[PDB]
């Protein structure tokens, strides 16, 4: 097997689409191996740029094709370069730009942590014909910077693993295992936008639905509470436009459902209090003493959720 | 005819667009046949990577082109490989990525079952010149996993059939029949999102439209019922943004229409009860005793629909 | 001139975008002509697949280029095949996939009839150098099936016509006329979706705006009528999202405008009836006897429109 | 310099996107010049189709590259043809399809007039090496027809001008001037859709806000006026979805702002009239005699704007 | 090292997408260096157009590849030209069209200033093998013109810097530093559209929420204030559709939050004033004397923000 030393430089990470759980990575990939010694012009390394490597490949040069595994579509390669040394080592440098994909877990959606994963693998050569010795990832242009709502924390984690493929077992009986490189870059979401944009107005709506209990007439207590309840119900598909149609509820979705239950319980309570007015003149005080307890119960539920979930 | 043995490995399934009834399938296709014996470097199989197969094709190698039938657009192939054996068998390995299409049936839309179908066929060779012997599909990366709202259940079903084409009857008189491979992967939709996102708020809206009957004034019974009816009518195009403009009603569409009929019948009933107040003082009790029967009728209709339809 | 016999097989029709009046057609095109006799391997027809026809074209084979006239963008061709016979006839088979365009006429929009037109023409050869003898269209995969809201009725109509071009008159003095093939496939829209999705809720809204006349108070007659009128006005851009910004009104647009006029005339009538209450106690009966006539007038206008327009 | 005679045939104009001020033009371009006499097969002109012109260019044929200046992206060329005459004239015919761009001026937006401009220029040859003699534009497929909301009026205007480039002054000292062709096709917008779709409902909303003054109670005069004012305010971004975010107001935007001012002045006037009721029983007649003057003032402002602006 | 003199001509700047912080730049790039003297046809410079430079590169011509650093995707190059002089200087002229990217800072969003940055760099040659001598940018087509909401002010600023890459340190031990060109074009946003489209209606909404204090009844003061507060809350995601989901508040976002606080404080104040009516007849004057102070406080906050922030 040949020892291929890979260096990946990440130019920028952009286009993080959480609706499709994809992201776009820009940068250069440098793959280095050693072959037979050759004669170059002078005693200087020879640089073979793009649309000239194919002449060397037709002449008989061994340049392996390294593919990215977790891409959607195909990586849009740009300029590519081949460097040949008189001592006999070949360096393949190319620029990639592809839409990678990774599984994302949105339980704690405003305060969420995922990672961006690049997976590299030879297309045709197994570990008995091509081995990855090591990878150094040079991530300093995005080391501590803020992609539009994501913070990059820590350095990139590298790993080399061998992946066994059973669809190549018929064509390769005992040698169908492929060397792989995984590069993981941790990202932490910035919750500031949601804090000033969705939690702040919805908190004020729920505060108004708390303060409707202080009114002295049934019609004002009823129609304004219905208006606020329908306003909170109108926020149902807020998450589904940012994220996908996930089968689970986030913090924001749970807060919206808590708003549903709060204002619906308020409506049911005031309707029951009006129904208990059998003669139209009896007024209840114990069932209307909840003007402080009901927001206190909401805050208790909120703080228990904050303590337990985080 | 030549015996071509196909192995399809499914990398991932993503981008299931039910509005256009398309989906994207990633993976590799391995096609193997046997030809004449040849001389390779040493006694080892020879690997011919991409942009080098065309040299062998120009030299006179027979590499058939297998196309995908049910794609929209063209499949975006990536790296492709050719493996030549000294015993005389040729293996064509390539990576595909295309937007396939299949007919989908959305009667039971939240609790729906479709399948993802890959159809493979030679472009130019009939069954008298190219036969498909067998296909083994290796589907373990998506075996029991959850695509964004779909569950993959069971193993992939394979079938080999011969398809007769009448547009090739003039150019091929008695031999216009083509061998085909169909790969079917069953998928079951996850109804959790709709259960907590659309059925839960709409159920509470219909519960409020039930509870409006307990009010003691006509204006409160009228304007709140009109507001809830218009709120339910505003949910008319909810399905048409997820699915297409289907000619049939789903479970969700039938529930929305049931909400229409429920709140409209409530409005008609309270208007008729107000109109029967000829002197402005007579109050009706039999026509207003439906405060428990009307939700009971709605629940009876719902449970009969659940029992009969499922 | 050479006699070119064309056979077009339609695989599927999809992506009917009425906003841009385009549609996507999949299938294969088979063009057959006769040339000089040639020697093939054995006495069997020779199949030349893709990226190998150019070798024969460089050697001196005459393969004309047939273009599609009414496409938007360029047709995304896939595999293409060339078949050569020892008797001396050449068959060019290729797969096309393009976004065709045709003029559409949306007067009777829910109950609408357009056709899908494929226009084929040589790019460079006039009728004195290339003639189309006949075309047989093989349309059985979409013969009687339902594209998402369209029904295919009847068989495809074929026509061969000669088209004269005046921009080639300077470069070709008396021979600037080009043979053409037009393939027309009739389509009938399914009105079921609009019937259960837009006509059914809007009919109930107009029925409520009819039933507001039975109320015994001016404020209830006024604010609910204003709410229903604004609800109907909110449906103004419903057609412009499905179709384009057409200069004419459809059935649905005319029904929406009839809703405008109905509820606005109701508002004007109740305001005039309130204004005639000079002393605040006189009640009018003749001007409020229209509770049955006004929906009867709406139904009369509707049935006259249905009889005359259809 | 060589004399190049250009003929442009416009197939169709489609996709007029006023949000980005681009449009798509389909058609063929015929460029004719004269060179040295040559020998063709027989005494007949020789037609060289696509992917065969490059052989003649490698052999030493001078085929200049004409580029389009005002395109966004690159023009998607289709089939291209080369015609060679024994007398020694070369004709280059090709089909283009590109997204052109032009500056648009939306002051009189419903009744607006722009033009579609095609600009053609050699890429590398100045006026001392390539001159454009004349252009004839053959525009009969779109001569008097209606693109989706645009009317083509008059014939296309042609102009030949020389454009001087200062970025080529260092590489070409005294000869950096390039011949150009501009083709202008006037277009007039159809205002029918906006007339029946936006002016008609907004006119009825403003008429209702006029008729609210006839009500005899302050609450009905206030809440309905607020509802209509908020309805008119909701139409603020109607233009920004059709056109761009233009720094100027159109006719429709000015009508919406006039609706703002009208209903806000009505609200201020009724609030001031209620505030002048110091004892709660005094009624004002002079300040409420504006029920005919205020719509008369609105109509006077409208007719002065119509007379002066048009 | 070779001295490469670059001239960049900017044709147009369009498609400024502030949601993704990208923009599209059209124009031509002229790169000039000097090599060995050569023989041309005659004593005239030789122009080598596109798809003919590769013949010279295969023959052994040194044409370096200059890439753009800050692009998203790949630049869509069009025609490219090579000019060879008998004195021995090579000029590479090409047309580029790419979607560049730059960091944007939206604190003062309506009155905002960013710049458009083009970064050019060799792909494979360091400063010891290729130096950039100078760049002249010819920006007269966009010198003082208005891109759709941006004004170009001043002339373009040019800079030449050397960039050190640590991912090439293993393959190039002491020479891994690359020469770069940065071209900066200042842009100033036009705030007119937002001034007449969002600040003008929202200012009138806040003025109405000021004027609700003059009403003499609690229900009119309450329901209209709630309607205006919900209307202002509905404007929460106005910025997120133009810009991104930024973690900071702009001028418009701060004005919307000030509207939240203003109308919520008005609602709390009127509810507290109603609650202080213990007997239902006592009226407060000091707490309702704020009808002039509360808008005065809002204007004071606004003018302090205008003075301090600007
Ligand atoms: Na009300
Ligand atoms: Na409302």
């Amino acid at each position: 097997p040949v020892d291929v030393s890979v260096s990946i430089f990440i130019n920028k990470i952009y286009g993080v689409n959480t609706l499709e759980q994809t992201y776009k990575v820009d940068g250069y990939i440098v793959a280095q191996w050693t072959g037979k010694p050759r004669k170059t012009p002078g005693d200087k390394p020879l640089i073979v740029e793009n649309t000239q490597i194919e002449r060397w490949i037709n002449n008989g040069l061994w340049v392996p094709a390294l593919e990215f595994i977790n891409v959607v579509g195909s990586p849009d390669t740009g300029n590519k370069r081949l460097m040949l040394f008189p001592d006999g080592r070949v360096i393949y440098n190319a620029r990639f730009l592809g839409s990678f994909s990774n599984d994302m877990d949105f339980r704690l959606f405003p305060f969420d942590r995922q990672q961006f994963v690049l997976e590299l693998e030879p297309f045709s050569y197994n570990n008995q014909q091509l081995r990855f010795s090591d990878i150094q990832v040079y991530t300093e242009n995005i080391d501590n910077e803020e992609i539009d709502e994501w913070w990059i924390r820590g350095k990139a984690s590298t790993h080399i693993s061998d992946i066994r493929y059973d669809h190549l077992s018929s064509v390769q009986p005992n040698q169908n295992e492929f060397s792989r490189i995984t590069v993981r870059i941790d990202a932490v979401r910035n919750p500031s936008y949601y804090l000033w944009s969705f939690i702040l107005p919805l908190g004020l709506i729920i505060a108004a639905s708390w303060s409707v209990f202080w009114l002295e007439s049934f019609s004002e207590r009823l129609q304004t509470s219905f208006t606020l309840m329908l306003t909170v119900v109108a926020y149902a598909f807020y998450t589904s436009n940012i994220l996908g149609r996930l089968p689970y509820t986030t913090y924001i979705d749970q807060m919206i459902i808590a708003g549903y239950g709060s204002i619906f319980a308020a409506i049911l309570l005031i309707i029951f209090a009006h129904h208990r007015q059998a003669n139209g003149v009896e007024d209840d005080l114990l069932i209307q003493r909840s003007r402080l307890a009901f927001p206190l119960g909401f805050l208790a539920i909120g703080c228990v959720l904050v303590i337990r979930f985080f």
